[PDB]
């Protein structure tokens, strides 16, 4: 019993974190095989960030301008190149701790664990979701750039996020490990803002199934709804549309609890229109949307890595 | 910016998790140096659990009755002893991955990370707090016994909890790493129940200071309170008494934000009286009590917004 915001075990990623220093800027790098990946803005001064020409800034740097420290050992940079918003520093030593890995680009609504790092040293691990507005509500301070997001499926770490910046509302923006930003953001000190966010409907439904599995049923009702009527209500409350794909993905949870997906949708509609009436669900007074259907099944079944 | 329920990176603990088997029972063990620590109830059958005589059950065992598996390698047990409710299995191999560590017994209100494991394999990591009634609201399924709670301030792992059982309300009971249970619980299947749980007042205050540091002040008021009047009100909402020790511990946060501890107590009193009126504090519609003053200082910026 119990239901917690659970992150993947971070050990496989901790063994990849390094410190990358270029001039006065120090941030984190991810060392996989003989390459260290880090945000390309490590080469910028605060002045350069106003309007940077990364190719022009990079051509002025030699391999020795990049100081890479893995624990208490300095790695020697033997090559450097840029791929989108990520700098790839070729080093002479392959990371002996390199896990089985892949670079995967995730979609809004998908969750992942973030290993927050400072000076190449892991500080904490937390679970978060890629918001529909492509930001993450992370917890990062100065020096956290280059910290990564990941999932684990079997024994393979799927790296999906690299931290680049904090937006004025305190939310965070970054890229996949190929340097493509999530969302309409750029790596430049210029006016940028997160768009209006919405709630990840399929995830709220998954969390309602988790509450039922954990013995919280007060919100269940005898009613059902159509996908179109539910989607009209979801649009009204700034909830993402629920698709037939989402309904299909919730199938196993629906079969285990005996509550049809559209039956859980009628429960959600009632919660949206009436609130919780002083009650909580899994210790929350808000509808939680940062657990996917897969996260719920994994946590309620004890999958290991 | 941002404020998340953040766990310590689990890598140092993942490298210590092993599987312990005694007959038909399999659970987790913590392998540090040449000793594997695990719940003593691994030697019990479900029948033995009403009134087990652990001394009598253990005397019938030899070293070869304990099967310890570290990854895909069987460790050889060369000695066994019981210390309170933990079994210590001496093995013929020191764990090469043993981190710098200590065994620390924590007090209610203290937080820690839990690395949930099944069959000696880590499944997830989450943040927990030792409740005032000495239980933890974990997320644990059958097979999770032997999973541990820890803190990693610096490069030293302070092990503070070992999971032993789930109580009828779905909450969890365990011991420190010397085998002493937290709370009035026993490793017996006799009827046992958690005492009435209360809110960890000092932690709610710490979290209100975290909200002020991150830029939110809507909940502040022009009032102060005496410590005794605060406690008289707070006890009516099932909040733990706030002691002068708690007021002293909140000193640094009070100095950083400029809000006196008793001035924050007045805000808390008003929040208990009024509720949030549709507002949230750090993304929560409830008053959060699983962040300590130390957690807030570690996570938050040293510069208030
Ligand atoms: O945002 C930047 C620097 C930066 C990057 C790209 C860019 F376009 C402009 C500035 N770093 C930070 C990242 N995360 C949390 C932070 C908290 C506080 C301060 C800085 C943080
Ligand atoms: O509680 C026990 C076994 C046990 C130990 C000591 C004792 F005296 C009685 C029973 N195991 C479990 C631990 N945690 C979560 C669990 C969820 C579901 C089922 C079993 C769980």
């Amino acid at each position: 019993s119990g239901f917690r915001k659970m992150a993947f075990p971070s050990g496989k990623v901790e063994g990849c974190m390094v410190q990358v220093t270029c001039g006065t800027t120090t941030l984190n790098g991810l060392w996989l095989d003989d390459v260290v990946y880090c945000p390309r803005h490590v080469i910028c001064t605060s002045e350069d960030m106003l309007n940077p020409n990364y190719e022009d800034l990079l051509i002025r740097k030699s391999n020795h301008n990049f100081l890479v420290q893995a624990g208490n050992v300095q790695l020697r940079v033997i090559g450097h190149s840029m791929q989108n918003c990520v700098l790839k520093l070729k080093v002479d030593t392959a990371n002996p701790k390199t896990p089985k890995y892949k670079f995967v680009r995730i979609q809004p609504g998908q969750t992942f664990s973030v290993l927050a790092c400072y000076n190449g040293s892991p500080s904490g691990v937390y679970q978060c979701a890629m918001r529909p507005n492509f930001t993450i509500k992370g917890s990062f301070l100065n020096g956290s750039c280059g910290s990564v997001g990941f999932n684990i499926d079997y024994d393979c770490v799927s790296f999906c996020y690299m931290h680049h910046m904090e937006l004025p509302t305190g939310v965070h923006a970054g890229t996949d490990l190929e340097g493509n930003f999530y969302g309409p953001f750029v790596d430049r000190q210029t006016a940028q803002a997160a768009g209006t966010d919405t709630t990840i409907t399929v995830n709220v439904l998954a969390w309602l199934y988790a509450a039922v599995i954990n013995g919280d049923r007060w919100f269940l009702n005898r009613f059902t709804t159509t996908l179109n009527d539910f989607n009209l209500v979801a649009m009204k409350y700034n909830y993402e549309p629920l698709t037939q794909d989402h309904v299909d993905i919730l199938g196993p949870l629906s079969a285990q609890t005996g509550i049809a997906v559209l039956d859980m949708c009628a429960s959600l509609k009632e919660l949206l229109q009436n609130g919780m009436n002083g009650r909580t669900i899994l210790g929350s007074a808000l509808l939680e949307d940062e657990f996917t259907p897969f996260d719920v099944v994994r946590q309620c079944s004890g999958v290991t890595f």
